[PDB]
């Protein structure tokens, strides 16, 4: 049938980008979806777009960095559609521009926050659900920055190698449990906030990336409903990068 | 629909194992298939079976490790289809098994002109096809011994670390010119191949078991398509956890 | 001539293990070496060892985990010396052995605020005196787990993993400003810590032993010094071969 | 003493370059040096500076990628100074610039055996050699380009990537056997071939690395001095990069 057909997956921040790619993906290929986000208006749009292609899915707001709203949402994933499958940990932050001498003690821990322990946090609540109903399949997001330097964002890049981390040792640790775990390393890719940033700087970031362009979020979300899918079974604990060649040279 | 509908798909050693598997899922999602391999029988297995699918194929004899062989391949699939469009460069041996120094000079060469120099001259002739073409996709096959130690295999790892080279070079030369081109890594994977050496393998896999050469194809048949559009010059593992340790 | 003469020199967490191994090997290389420790009489034992070879030392209480002790550690070490040169961020917690499902709240945010959070802490204030100082060099201790999975420690996995990111931006951000950072990945190294459990250890090291903190200390005494000048943002494994294979 | 005194080291390509400055480094640090390079004009004046500096030092000539050559030069190395305790496989070429496709196949054949074959060469009568004496330490030299792409370069990179793996199977196979091997990767570095590129190729490449210059054939030295002394005895099957953060971003 279509490939997450009777499944049950979860994304966080897909109210907006990536993680709306991802639901959309999600939704399209006959999973269940529970949208996290910190916007309710982004968050319920995107469930109405699933509704209008035919799938199904509801909307609960969660802070990715609270313990307790993972908690509380993966409770609501099992309360409503009766188990968990997939958990996509997309919701994350760019963080503010400066070198590291000058990044901010607030702005570093927000950071952090969100993009490293909320991850944790989300896979922690994911795999007790997981375990209860025979397993399942964690996506983690990353980024290029998760192997490379991204200058003027330390804490951006330090989040993104600790997401690696994290993900490798689910993979090693779960392995025998029916529980993968694998991150997706999106090179720069083309999103709203992105037109926030000036055009030299767009070219600057394009000639960086050896296929010439800027990605686009769907081929983000190929990737993620890929490695989501009963066609990665025998592929854990892995980074793959969808980066354009940025990270090839 | 299928995802690789109207493709001319090349695949190297695809008379048994993971090329076979490889070819199968080509053949499956719509794909013209050429198999190569050295054995004919095989190969021309293969093509029977992609045919009772109800795919298209047929088998090109080839050394791998032969420049005018690969050459004489490509050019007998666009002779044949019209075009190239997908390439998997699978075509590969384990070699000798001996400690680095104890290692055959003879040996050495057979695994280095298979797995590395082969892999370079299928993937130059591949690109002069695709670039006729308009663009095309290539699936170098590595390892996991492309990143870790193999243990009294030094040619092969040091062929599948060459290979993951490669590949990162033909992703980023020709990524404005419409050729990707990725890698692929497998753990070791249940084939035709000593009990407590296989408990030895299966313990290095976190996730318990030896991997399915159909495992290994799907994650090709993704970066074969045009789903993995934004990937180029990328090693993939598909290793049970292997490296992760 | 001794190659750290007239540097000043902080390592954290020197009262034991590898960093005590760092300091002594600072010291004995002519720097001024601030030790800092949570545990006053074993960074009270590093000092007094450093002064029974003839070289200087001063110990500073501190909690690597806290952003004003970091910055108060270093001011120490400008007051004290005139200026910072080097800094070895060492000190680190293993954590608590669970599954990360299992993995308490309190326990995770420990392991990651001394060993993530805090080396960010000390770099920060570090840069900030380098800065003036016209430049400087840190090492930040890493793991063989900035790279591979620790089964059980996942936040300790994580957060060794943070410091490999943090490294490379730091070298990245200020190759022009004179400052240089490196990453030290050690492998499993005999200090005071089950036989059987000991034994699996050794048996994952390729070269057939545990390491020794001096071996260590070696390779940051190397990256602290101007024979590494060319030398930034890189990740440096001293490991028996672990993350070879 | 002086950190290889009594050490018998031999360098390929040590008539120029970074293998001049690796024999000079060794020399200084009282080994006896082997010289080896395919030009006896740079070979015998890379001894001469050796001996003015009151080191000790020997040339003899051999094609880095002839087996028999290999041979040959551990044999002299033996028979002269009576062991070998340190190899540094310096000998290398550049190769031709072209696009992958459009790559020669004698030019391609050229790289392979000089950069990759040759290495393993030497490194196979190396390792007997260290075997028959205790043991011994093998420095390969790969390049960045073990890591990532050199465009117009893929037979240089992919022989500097295969170096990387024989020396990691060769750190893996004797780690109980007294033998050690590591792999420099240096990043652009000021030789006198630099001097042949135009100038607004060596901006380019300067750009590239965060340090913001090229690298000194000396500092690529000290490096291999290290990992070729006993203070690296815990280091073995790594690589180790000299890149002035090039591998960073
Ligand atoms: N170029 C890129 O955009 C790029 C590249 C690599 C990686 N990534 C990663 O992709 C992910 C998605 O980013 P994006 O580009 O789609 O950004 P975006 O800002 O378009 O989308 C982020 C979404 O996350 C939500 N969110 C933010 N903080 C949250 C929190 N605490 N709890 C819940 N929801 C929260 C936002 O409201 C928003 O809907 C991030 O993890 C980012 O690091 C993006
Ligand atoms: N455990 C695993 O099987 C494993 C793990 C990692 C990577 N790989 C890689 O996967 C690829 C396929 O191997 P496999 O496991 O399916 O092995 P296999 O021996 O079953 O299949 C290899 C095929 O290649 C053919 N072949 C060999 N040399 C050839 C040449 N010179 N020219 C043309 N055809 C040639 C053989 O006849 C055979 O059909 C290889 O590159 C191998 O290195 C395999
Ligand atoms: N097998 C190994 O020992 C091994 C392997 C890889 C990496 N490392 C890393 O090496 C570093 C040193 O560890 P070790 O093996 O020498 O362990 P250790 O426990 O012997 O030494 C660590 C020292 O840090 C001090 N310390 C701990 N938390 C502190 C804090 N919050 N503030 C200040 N001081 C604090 C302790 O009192 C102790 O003196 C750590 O970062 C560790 O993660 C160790
Ligand atoms: N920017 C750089 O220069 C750079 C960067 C990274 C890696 N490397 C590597 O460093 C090594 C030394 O290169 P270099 O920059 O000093 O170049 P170079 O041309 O200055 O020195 C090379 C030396 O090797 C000798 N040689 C060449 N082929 C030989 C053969 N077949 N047998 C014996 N000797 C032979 C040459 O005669 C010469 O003396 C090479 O392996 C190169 O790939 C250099």
């Amino acid at each position: 049938m279509k490939i997450l057909a009777d499944k049950v997956a979860l994304v966080t921040g897909s109210g907006s980008g990536i993680g709306l790619a991802v639901a959309l993906a999600y939704g399209k290929e006959g999973a269940k979806v529970v949208i996290s986000d910190i916007n309710e208006q982004a968050g319920n749009e995107t469930v109405k777009q699933i509704e209008s292609l035919g799938g199904e899915a509801v909307f609960f707001k969660a802070d990715s960095s609270s313990p307790a709203d993972n908690e509380a949402l993966v409770g609501y994933a099992v309360k409503t559609f009766g188990r968990l499958d997939i958990a996509c940990n997309n919701a994350g932050i760019g963080g503010e521009a400066a070198l590291t001498g000058d990044y901010s003690l607030d702005g570093w821990k927000k950071v952090i926050d969100i993009n490293f322990n909320g991850v944790f946090y989300g896979c922690k609540y994911q795999i007790e659900a997981m375990e209860r109903n025979g397993g399942g399949v964690i996506v983690n997001m990353a980024s290029i920055h998760g192997t490379v330097a991204a200058p003027m964002s330390s804490a951006y890049t330090s989040a993104k190698h600790a997401v690696v981390g994290l993900t490798k040792n689910i993979g090693a640790e779960y392995g025998q449990k029916n529980i993968r775990c694998n991150a997706v390393g999106p090179g720069y890719i083309d999103t709203p906030l992105l037109a926030k940033l000036d055009k030299e700087h767009i070219n600057a970031l394009i000639s960086k990336h050896p296929i010439g362009r800027l990605g686009k979020a769907e081929e983000v979300a190929e990737l993620v409903l890929f490695l989501s899918s009963d066609k990665s079974s025998f592929m854990t604990g892995g980074y793959y990068l969808v980066d354009g060649g940025y990270t090839a040279v």
